[PDB]
């Protein structure tokens, strides 16, 4: 079983740079890829960004310190554009690019050519089938879904999705990976949503069909989540929160794998705000109106 | 337009004596209503010992202040086997008995004969059309949903559940009540399930479910659902609190009017642990042992 040290990700969004940051301040050797310079460049000066954030409350009283942990943690974070030119020495790979299959499988297909033995394929894909992006490769039994959640700085579990074919050795270093990282691994087969989005998309959707149908408004809904389940957020407000795109995006997925479903019967309000492109938190509109 | 003083709790279980307490503890006179003078006596005695819980935190300075509210709030409880005899010139009749929609119109086709003119009615119910309660009275217009959740002391979120008779007075009516309580209003159709449970209970088998077929195992559906989404409680730490047995006879009523909705289908290890007799916390065992 091998430990990991070195830690290639790939895409320096939303997720991935939030997967490097978390890596770095946890001491492990990390190099961001993204397709340039200029991308690479302005999300490192996001993961800083959100460093100093962190270091003037994890050292309000000290400064200095604040300072010198921001500087070791950016300082372990290298960036090449090209992971083709790294992954031959990296222990673990975890991929956080656009959500499309073709694209991750060529993604793949090819740094399985460079990559070292022991090293680690991990998608934290959201909606794609591991198994398939894992058969684009010939090393499966080191291949499986590594899943975090957004906000990655902060949120603390990690789905650990294993594909028939990953093998045990693979699964605990992922596990340990993950606990080194600070956060809680848990495990799930690979299937459509894993846990948490499985579980909750639907949950969501039933919320968008109860205000549609007229039973209840949107502003009533979300209190009553709050205040009878204890959420931190209503529905519609995670809803903005997550993203509509993003939603809208899943459900069609799963709808698509299975139409004569009702769960996953598309919704007229949340099509016309994705066209109305009011995405949420994102562009400052999406069934609320923010700043 | 009518404000409720006078307020008749009709059954003491576990949701009626919260009702009670509340209605007592913020100047409700109030009269509570069972099958059998023991039973009120316990559920009296409940109150009590939680009242006085309360009273050894919020008057840790002041003891003498504990005491007088503990009494003054007891002594505005009333109590009778007789709930006709109550009726006679009460404000609002809260009902809290037995879950089965017959004794339920029944009971309340009864009361409609001694309650006085301007007197309201409302059931608490879970599960049940409002309206084919209703529509056992001649008084639909002052008929109306109320749905607390439990413990009703702590949990804010009240339910104002409104038919297509119901008048807008008999509305504003039971959303002052509500604020008047301490509690939180909110508004919803008499579709089934109402709004919390219509979106809590379905995602609580969904979770069963995603068990059932071996994709995860509990304790980690609960951690993700816990540090995920950040749930106060695990899907099935939740099943157990609120009592397997419970939630099964929701979802079978649900199943019933609606046979082939798959979001309704009963399951194999909830059925099985109903048969045993494990509901959960309050059996010491459930999806989980305990005590
Ligand atoms: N949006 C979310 O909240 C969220 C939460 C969990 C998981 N995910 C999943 O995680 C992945 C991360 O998505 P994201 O939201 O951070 O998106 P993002 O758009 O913020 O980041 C993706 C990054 O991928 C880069 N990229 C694209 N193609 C590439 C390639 N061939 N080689 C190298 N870099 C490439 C892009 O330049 C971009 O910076 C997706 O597969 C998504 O389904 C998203
Ligand atoms: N359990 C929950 O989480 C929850 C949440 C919201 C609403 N409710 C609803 O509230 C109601 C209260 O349920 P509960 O959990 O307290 O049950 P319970 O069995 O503990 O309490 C009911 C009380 O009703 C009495 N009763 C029954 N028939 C009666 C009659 N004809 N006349 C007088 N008293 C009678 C019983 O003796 C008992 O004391 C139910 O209709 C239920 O659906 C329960």
């Amino acid at each position: 079983k091998i430990i990991v040290k070195h830690v290639t990700v790939i895409g320096g969004g939303l997720m991935g740079a939030g997967i490097a940051q978390v890596a770095a301040a946890t001491g492990h050797t990390v190099v961001l890829v993204d397709q340039t310079e200029d991308i690479l460049a302005k999300s490192k000066k996001g993961i800083e960004e959100s460093l100093r954030k962190v270091a003037k409350k994890k050292f309000a009283e000290n400064p200095k310190a604040g300072d010198e942990f921001v500087e070791k943690t950016l300082s372990t974070i290298a960036t090449s554009t090209d992971a083709a030119s790294v992954v031959h020495s990296t222990d673990l790979v975890v991929e956080a690019i656009v959500e499309n299959l073709k694209v991750k499988n060529e993604l793949f297909k090819r740094l399985d050519k460079f990559a070292a033995e022991h090293t680690i394929f991990a998608s934290n894909t959201a909606s794609l089938q591991i198994t398939s992006i894992a058969n684009a490769t010939t090393r499966q039994d080191r291949f499986a879904g590594l899943h975090f959640f957004n906000p990655v700085p902060v949120m603390k579990l990690v789905e650990v999705i294993k594909t028939p074919m990953t093998s045990q050795k693979t699964f605990e270093s992922l596990v340990d990976f993950s606990k080194a990282l600070g956060k809680h691994p848990v495990s799930c087969k690979d299937t459509p949503g894993f846990i948490v989005n499985r579980l909750l998309v639907p949950y969501l959707m039933e919320a968008i069909r109860l205000y549609e149908r007229g039973d209840a408004s949107k502003e009533d809904i979300d209190t009553a989540m709050k205040l009878g389940a204890g959420y931190p957020m209503g529905p519609f407000e995670l809803l903005d929160y997550v993203g509509l795109d993003t939603t809208k995006f899943i459900v069609d997925g799963w709808h698509e794998m299975d139409a004569e479903n009702p769960l996953h019967q598309p919704s007229p309000s949340l099509n016309k705000l994705v066209a109305e492109n009011k995405f949420g938190k994102k562009t400052g509109e999406g069934f609320y109106k923010y700043k």
